[PDB]
């Protein structure tokens, strides 16, 4: 039983959860309804687990790519904004949260990765990926490095895999073809090979995660990182003098970040759907609501036109859109979950040297094209049996 | 590296692989066939991945519990010892390697864990798990600890989980029921809760593994360990003065270790099956072949009657068979691999506090009862996607720290 008469919200711990809680305090002040904001680890995996049993938050925030899966599983209420409200957000953001003809979440922000660089170490950022190895050689001679970014999560490596031709599912005639997958074509291989060579030549290390890359950039140890607007707040605190710019090209072609619309879905099992709609439409999705969240951790570009026109005066937000426009909106289909788990494993195995690039991407292509949602529960249960065993083994020397 | 006219053998690196290579040298001296003994890591996971392609070893040594899965997948040759040869080994050993009516490996040794204890630190060993926290409190004040053993491998914790009523698959009769799994009943929970409490109360550390427990016992730092007979020769080298005895009781009931029959299977893709039969029947399964292996690392109780009658005189082998009698022979059915992968994750997550005992054993029970051997390749493809992802994540987090 989710409890009637209050709202519980889950949102990722990289986002402005404290600013969201301030909107929640204002909602309580006007309405009497208490709002509790939590940021559980792995909430995008935890949500469908607790919500399947009718528990969990009233409202879940995540990028839109997970929501078609959640909707398919019956976890998300259809939302009911009137046309006047829908006119306040850009049309392409509503398209990202439309699944089988129904709106299933409220769009909040438009997220894309950018290249973030330290202006003191590197006054003119490289326009190409190909120039990064020579730059790293130069910087290593000064005890610095050229680039560090999260290698554990395929969101960050995808822009390079997609630049020369990689794609998730082929889009044609307004539909994604779940059986036409582009993770193992010549462009995907060229980009992942380029990444793997950076690692073979010691310009990057496979054991790099978000926290490692964030610390190296914010301590002035590495000249560049790849990250979204939520990261800007810790950089601002570090006082590194940084710029936010277009991602390097690869083979003369733009990097193509997958663009996520951070969105708020309402749990199908919540008895508080009308209060959740009120909080989202009349408190959060206002200039003052989004500003409260943004002042905590930047949202980047936002779906609300009136506030996006103010935010876009900042060239960091314009650069975020410049990168977004060069990439592709994520599909929200339920097969996105298999896509990301398969690509995450492929990047990991090629980066560690466990598999060659061609072996890794061939295995990911089969895993995705032969995936069948009928077996989702079985497949996920055994993935996690493997994940907790491998995590304990990876953490071991670290205890003993 | 399987080539016609030589033999490649895989055996685990804790066993007497150097001793086995001396048997291989004798075979090469008599027959001119070269024998190469290797001990790859994770060989029991590697074999089912590579045997069906260009393999793989000619002969694989492992406890019998993995071999039903290999045989069901077509990976092992039917072996053809005549009746006179079979009569030289104990019948219950041939039952452990019989799968759907066919013999699929040669039994070698009967393995059961025992309590190993340092007589200088504990002259009389405990017969209860319940006393171990009190013995640890006294030993901590002497700069030592009571018990250390490998907590990463569920083989070592299973005797305690099974003591009060945990079981893998209900036997009846004489069929294992794959739908009737006993990892999440009150007895399984009571055993695993006792282990988790030992860790919560700082009598053991969740991260202790084989080499940490072995170094502690053999350097005289901890009074007890739980291990099999292959461990005894490193202790002999240490001159800790040790004994080998019955595992402690829990709620007055015996610990029930799962008994493995270390067995030698012949790869179905071997073009040397006649040579492997000659090596195994005429060189290894003789007093002189088993003695050579045992002199390197003890096999424990052996399946070959002539040699076991001589070994049974050693009180360490009597303790091994006493523990084996109180425990159960593992099933060899294909679903045993699914059992161990699920219980490995459950013990690891409960020990480290990532899940409660109830949640950990509930997930193992679901994983085991929903596994379907027909879908093993789909299931294992995703298990390994998870394993490599979690390994990479943990290694990155170790670098952060
Ligand atoms: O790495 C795969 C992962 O990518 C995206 O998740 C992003 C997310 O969109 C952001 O809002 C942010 O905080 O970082 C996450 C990357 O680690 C997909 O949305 C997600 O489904 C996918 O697993
Ligand atoms: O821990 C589960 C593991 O248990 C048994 O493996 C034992 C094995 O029988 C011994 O010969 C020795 O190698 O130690 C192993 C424990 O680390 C099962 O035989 C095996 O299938 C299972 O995964």
């Amino acid at each position: 039983k989710i409890e009637e008469g209050k709202l519980v919200i889950w949102i990722n711990g990289d986002k402005g959860y404290n600013g969201l809680a301030e909107v929640g305090k204002k909602f309580e002040k006007d309405t009497g309804i208490k709002v509790t904001v939590e940021h559980p680890d792995k909430l995008e995996e935890k949500f469908p687990q607790v919500a399947a049993t009718g528990d969990g938050p009233d409202i879940i925030f995540w990028a839109h790519d997970r929501f078609g899966g959640y909707a398919q599983s019956g976890l998300l209420a259809e939302i009911t904004p009137d046309k006047a409200f829908q006119d306040k957000l850009y049309p392409f953001t509503w398209d990202a949260v439309r699944y089988n003809g129904k709106l299933i979440a409220y769009p909040i922000a438009v997220e894309a990765l950018s290249l973030i660089y330290n202006k003191d170490l590197l006054p003119n950022p490289p326009k190409t990926w190909e120039e990064i190895p020579a730059l790293d050689k130069e910087l290593k001679a000064k005890g610095k490095s050229a680039l560090m970014f999260n290698l554990q999560e395929p969101y960050f490596t995808w822009p390079l895999i997609a630049a020369d031709g990689g794609y998730a599912f082929k889009y044609e005639n307004g539909k994604y073809d779940i059986k036409d997958v582009g993770v193992d074509n010549a462009g995907a291989k060229a980009g992942l090979t380029f990444l793997v060579d950076l690692i073979k030549n010691k310009h990057m290390n496979a054991d790099t995660d978000y926290s490692i890359a964030e610390a190296a950039f914010n301590k002035g140890e590495t000249a560049m990182t790849i990250n979204g607007p939520w990261a800007w707040s810790n950089i601002d605190t570090s006082k590194v003098n940084y710029g936010v710019t277009v991602l390097p090209t690869f083979k003369g072609q733009p990097s193509k970040p997958f663009v996520g619309v951070l969105s708020a879905g309402i749990n199908a099992a919540s008895p508080n759907k009308e209060l959740a709609k009120e909080f989202l439409e009349n408190y959060l999705l206002t200039d003052e609501g989004l500003e409260a969240v943004n002042k905590d951790k930047p949202l980047g570009a936002v779906a609300l036109k009136s506030y996006e026109e103010e935010l876009a005066k900042d060239p960091r937000i314009a650069a975020t859109m410049e990168n977004a426009q060069k990439g592709e909106i994520m599909p929200n289909i339920p097969q996105m979950s298999a896509f990301w788990y398969a690509v995450r494993t492929a990047v990991i195995n090629a980066a560690s040297g466990r598999q060659t690039v061609d072996e890794a991407l061939k295995d990911a292509q089969t895993r995705i094209t032969t995936y069948d949602e009928t077996y989702k529960k079985l497949i996920m249960s055994w993935y996690y049996a493997g994940y907790y065993t491998g995590l304990a083994e990876g953490l071991a020397k670290s205890e003993q």
